[PDB]
């Protein structure tokens, strides 16, 4: 209902959080090109949810499997609504000795230069439309140290630059650019309840995928510039003197 | 719908943002009540909405107008799901030498003391039901200078660390706070003419970062719905911004340089 | 000797980091003329400290002392160079529920209103000179929970955001404005109190006092920093940058 | 004389903010390794200023180079307590359509994977001194948008994310870091007049030089993890809405 005629591109749907928002964007009526290099359950979940959902095949670090990638969803479908760059690859707390130089420049080249990339062509067709919104997948650990490796944050902090200087530039074409930063998803569980701040409460993928749903709805029409965290409060508090002097 | 069976109580409910948040709560099947002190406007609304919607006259600056207010929220309802702390006065753009200091204690007393009391007894109920949402209005200019005056930017400001303590302190009982950042809504602010409303939208237009849409209070009411929404159920800690990024540029340097 | 010919106004300037900045603005030639309600430790200070350093009584909560202690700094010494608004009262962690409306607003008249009227005064002989620097206290709590108080955060966030404010005002008429936000808890702190810095504190091996903020508010009121205003420049060791939660469960 | 006996490397310091944060460095008696690849500007420095100055050629962008360049800076002169990473290229403000992604990933193997290089090998010598500071050349970019590229904005939120997650881990071993976001210094100074918020005054590199001494010096011997901005105010202000309202 809230999405209906909408055409959205959620680059690494395949999977995860990327596959739950292809899932609720087709519940409310998107139709949604799901791109990912998982070409199996890519096609499979694009078949099973009928015939609104499509697959392509497209790595993003290949500006020409990407520009392809925009081009056919135009053709296919009039035009692109939505373009959640969710496309990544993630690596836990780590120590600037453990960055290995072409490690780095790799996951820089999904993580980062795939965000520019699918912005790039995602602009390039709404741009004209004079509509269009474009939602990166950024991190928690945007805001806070100790939840992810070096590589990764500043990757993640590189996105959310990107993400306020395409507010700024196609804000004139009435076109919004935003984040989310969620925290922990992928015994795991009970970790995580152990070490949120908002206590009771697990994340999940679709608690992501409804954030999306939010930041990319009409609901938020006046939302842009924005890195939403979804942590629960994690990264507002260094609690470690709070422990040592009341736990 | 969203808000079926919860219970929200809307400080500053009786005109603009507060109204609006009123009216969507209850389309989406909250019982509210509207908490101000324009008695004639909140009651009058509350009446209209109907059944599940009632009114409470409460000065925030009073603790005892406070605790009342969700005491008797609570008899009637059976408890509090929703805190929306929206009651407050504005300032716009001023200069430090035009800060009196009774004008600046009235300020902090009705925006920053308010919203605190609002909180205090908010938590007060909803600590023991382990259960519960805490929403305060701050404003854009608690991410930009140049859009508001002192005393109202620094009581905003205050806002902000406020909710950022009761996110951390009301987290152990599964209880969410967040603040919300409007930038310029066409509201009680302005008074009610028509050529007094087109012209505040009109420059806000101008203004606005974000072209071809234009920020009302239902805007708002829609964001506070979400935040407020087991939607945003992993969502505390957050002041979200609704300005169109607004707050994320100065565009002088460009300016200047297409001459 | 930065400060030289320099005239700055300390308030709270009696004790603690206000007495560390009024000894240090001293070593670099200002003139400076403490401002607190402790008149014995103040006046002992001003005349220990010799020639160019008076005493002016002052509360920041009374706008005509306040207005008094500008005037006379100007009688005196032509001018106000730096003013400090560093007068303030502490909260450490606690509950809302601990919040009683009179302390709440007891601790907003020091800690916020007094900021305010110290700036409004300050500003009113600043801009003139079309020259002058004014320098507030925060906290590192304006970055971080867990580490101050319902009401003292929110005292510190509102100074931040009236710091703010008169950046953009009094950048006009060539005036700065910043805060330094040490991290309060940590400042000057007995082998209980040497264990709980080893485990508190981020940036291992040092420990933070009262003379380091005072040299950090230096730096803010030179001329070394000539184009800094409109920050929030914490002295905390890295501690608001860290939720160590994760990674410490995992490694246990 | 505040850095007597102390031993700084300086990349991109042949030039610009890094050639004025040299001289004072060697003014308070530092010695200073020059790190640059403007090998003619780069070694006249060094030789015009004295012993305690030297040169090495450095591309960030090699890893072997720069492994070198701190090893040899050690072999010299015993340690090293600052690095001050500054070596990067500049893009004004431009739009995402305007973005190469062979200039993009150049832009970022400078300006990002240098930084992550020159801090990987500072903090491997570093941390057996138990002692160090280092010090990345951010961007008010940072802080605001409309003053810089979209490729060079994303390059600078992520160094700021690298020194946060570097001031964690590194804080362990009392070591330090932090960021500097000068404006505008890289007809002029008109535009900056009326561009600044703070006016009266000018920035130029010697002021930066100063800030990054303060933050080097022990002056600073308890800040760590800090994006400090000599903009004179021009990121905390959007004058847009003041200038409509008031003639
Ligand atoms: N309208 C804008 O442009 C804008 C922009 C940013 C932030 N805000 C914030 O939005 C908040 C809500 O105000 P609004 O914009 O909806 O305008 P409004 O005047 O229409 O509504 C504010 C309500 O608070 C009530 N109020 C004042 N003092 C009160 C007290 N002691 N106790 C209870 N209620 C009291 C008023 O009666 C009013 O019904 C304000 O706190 C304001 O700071 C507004
Ligand atoms: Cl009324
Ligand atoms: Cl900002």
């Amino acid at each position: 209902r809230r999405l209906e005629g909408k055409v959205a591109i959620v680059t690494g749907g395949a999977s995860g959080i990327g596959a739950s928002t292809v899932r609720l964007f087709h519940d409310h009526g998107a139709k949604v090109v799901i791109a990912d290099i998982q070409d199996d359950l890519g096609q499979t979940l694009a078949d099973r949810l009928g015939r609104n959902i499509s697959y392509t095949h497209c790595d993003v670090t290949d500006e020409d499997q990407v520009r392809a990638l925009v081009d056919a969803a135009v053709a296919k479908h009039g035009g692109v609504d939505i373009m959640f760059s969710n496309a990544g690859i993630v690596e836990g707390p780590n120590s600037i000795f453990d960055v290995d130089k072409d490690e780095l420049e790799r996951l820089m080249g999904i993580n980062l230069v795939g965000a520019f990339l699918a912005a790039k062509h995602a602009a390039r067709v709404m741009v004209p439309a004079k509509k269009g919104c474009i939602i990166f997948t950024a991190s928690a650990c945007t805001e806070i140290a100790g939840i992810a490796g070096h590589s990764y944050t500043a990757s993640k902090y590189g996105i959310v630059g990107l993400m306020k200087s395409l507010a700024v530039e196609l804000g004139s074409h009435g076109i919004r650019a935003n984040c989310v930063s969620p925290f922990g998803v992928l015994m795991f569980e009970g970790i995580m309840s152990k070490v949120g701040n908002l206590k009771g409460k697990i994340l999940t993928a679709e608690d992501v995928a409804v954030t999306v749903l939010y930041l990319a709805s009409e609901e938020a029409s006046y939302v842009s510039g924005v890195n939403l965290l979804v942590d629960g409060g994690y990264t507002v508090v260094n609690p470690t003197f709070i422990n040592v002097i009341t736990a």
